[PDB]
């Protein structure tokens, strides 16, 4: 039966959607019984660099929403030396949970979601952000439209009440080779669309974690692309999962691709 105040306005808490490390997100109602999601971040043990990172996420998100409506709407925020309250729009469900429940995705809906994702990541790229660690969980379904909730800075968020994929599965090869590019996100997006298309991520079948990394980077490992009705889609997946960034398709190319632009 808890409640919370953000910028002079009081919000009753219905339940906790999920928590990741030093942050929590709640389903809340306002004064006029309108629904929102409020993110609470605890800064008490957050280091100087970590504070600066959270500052950046708010700053960008605050600006970016004015450009595109495929980035989560932040209606209001409150920020102090010990806490952050972010009042965002409420979404029905994160994509990762939705994808776990949907054993088969509708080809039309997949295609729509893909266009929603592309528009979102295109917008962050245009403002000089490479998300780098892109996941399905970074996308939120609000009224049949995917929206980008998280910019990948210092996130550990899971829902808080089977778990097939690992953390590494969507990661680019260059990031593993690193020990950079907008096209690094294109690889990650590619894996999301690949999961939606074939039911698993490209390297899910690999048992061992050590070798799974080595498998991603290795050019002599070939990825499966079983034939499907949409020969467009099959091209997009291949084009996204080409290991070399220079050859790998760019976001603007993906937008003018037939899959996105051609009606069937
Ligand atoms: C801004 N930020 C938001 C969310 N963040 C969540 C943070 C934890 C991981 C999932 C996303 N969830 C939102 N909605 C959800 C509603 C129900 C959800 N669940 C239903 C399925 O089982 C898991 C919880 C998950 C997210 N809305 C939202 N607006």
């Amino acid at each position: 039966f808890q409640s919370m105040s953000v910028k002079g306005r009081i919000y009753s808490i219905l339940k906790q959607i999920g928590s990741g490390g030093s942050s929590k997100v709640f389903q809340v109602l306002n004064e006029k019984k309108q629904i929102y999601a409020i993110k609470y971040v605890n800064l008490e043990e957050a280091d100087n660099q970590t504070l600066d990172s959270y500052r950046n996420e708010i700053a960008y998100l605050n600006k970016l929403q004015q450009h595109s409506d495929k980035i989560i709407r932040l209606y209001d925020y409150e920020i102090t030396d010990q806490y952050i309250y972010m009042v965002m729009e409420y979404g029905n469900i994160d994509l990762n949970s939705w994808l776990k429940k949907k054993k088969s995705i509708d080809p039309w809906e997949r295609k729509s979601y893909w266009k929603n994702m592309l528009e979102a990541v295109h917008t962050i790229h245009q403002h000089g952000i490479v998300h780098s660690d892109l996941k399905p969980a970074n996308f939120l379904i609000v009224d049949g439209m995917l929206k980008l909730i998280d910019f990948g800075i210092a996130n550990q968020m899971q829902p808080d009440t089977d778990s097939q994929v690992g953390t590494v599965n969507y990661m680019p090869p260059e990031a593993i080779k690193d020990m950079i590019s907008p096209k690094s996100d294109v690889w990650s997006l590619g894996c999301i669309l690949y999961y939606m298309t074939y039911g698993k991520t490209p390297f899910q079948q690999i048992i061992n974690q050590i070798s799974k990394l080595h498998a991603i980077i290795d050019p002599n490992h070939e990825i499966e692309f079983p034939d499907i009705p949409e020969k467009d889609l099959q091209d997009v997946l291949k084009c996204c999962l080409k290991r070399d960034p220079k050859q790998r398709i760019s976001i603007p190319e993906l937008l003018a691709h037939p899959y996105v632009q051609i009606q069937t």
